[PDB]
């Protein structure tokens, strides 16, 4: 009845997952310095304080990243629905029901249950990631003048090479929402390294290998604490989702020409329905 609680780890997901969120956050807080150390410290502070603050009522680091991770995606999730509805000149609710046919055709087809009957924030995951990664895959494919299938084919091919040099299972036999990720993660962190190499003037591989290389002193310093690197993981998922909220916030204020707390309102209405859940 236990589990990865016993040490036998989705190693590559992980480390892929490291590696992204490291590149998002490094972004996000050069643009929010004042100093990018004095914020990193202080988003810790805070953090752990917010982790005090919930140990304190009774709920778990993994649960508070749970919560934490329904709000992100929830406005992820909008953002997108949002800029999708107004490129196709067609309300919300009709781009929401398209994706939601589109994704329960899918899972139809491999013979799983559908969005409806799944877990609050595994759906909102599948809807989420799967919006994204086929905005970048049409993104690219038009970039590069070739097939969507084509993009769709080479990435795939690439991280299964990528599983399969570390002993581990093919894209085939890995679960639905995890090959989601695998796939979505490996794309975002490719466009993304490849942006900041064009933009600071360096080669790609300078800055996957500053990337690895600030990713693996991480974890040292961690395991010379004591801490695993699940738990790394976690931290670093709480500081960069705290940080992508609250600019998503922010911008979607600004942009709707509101105040930050009508965002906040109307986002935690949307939020504490599927908490309740």
């Amino acid at each position: 009845p236990r589990g990865s609680s016993m040490g036998i780890s989705r190693e590559t997901l992980e480390r892929l997952s490291l590696l992204l969120f490291s590149m998002q956050l490094e972004k996000l807080v050069k643009e929010e310095a004042v100093s990018v150390e004095t914020i990193r410290e202080e988003l810790e502070r805070e953090v752990d304080e917010r982790l005090r603050e919930m140990e304190e009522q009774g709920i778990s680091r993994r649960e508070t990243l749970e919560r934490l991770s329904l709000l992100l995606f929830s406005m992820q999730l909008e953002k997108l629905v949002k800029e999708e509805a107004e490129a196709r000149g067609v309300s919300v609710e009709t781009i929401r029901e398209e994706l939601e046919r589109e994704v329960d055709e899918r899972l139809r087809e491999m013979e799983e249950q559908g969005i409806s009957r799944r877990e609050t924030l595994e759906r909102l995951s599948l809807l989420l990631f799967s919006m994204q990664l086929e905005k970048l895959v049409k993104e690219e494919a038009e970039a590069r003048g070739v097939s969507v299938e084509t993009i769709r084919e080479e990435l795939e091919r690439e991280v299964d090479e990528r599983l399969r040099e570390m002993e581990e299972q093919g894209i085939s036999r890995r679960e639905t929402l995890e090959r989601l990720s695998l796939l979505l993660f490996s794309m975002q962190l490719e466009k993304l390294v490849k942006e900041e190499a064009e933009a600071r003037g360096v080669s790609v591989e300078t800055i996957r290998e500053e990337l690895e290389r600030e990713v693996d002193e991480r974890l040292r310093e961690m395991e010379e604490q004591g801490i695993s690197r699940r738990e790394t993981l976690e931290r670093l998922s709480l500081l960069l989702f705290s940080m992508q909220l609250e600019k998503l916030v922010k911008e979607e204020a600004e942009a709707r020409g509101v105040s930050v707390e009508t965002i906040r309102e109307e986002l935690e209405r949307e939020v504490d329905e599927r908490l309740r859940e």
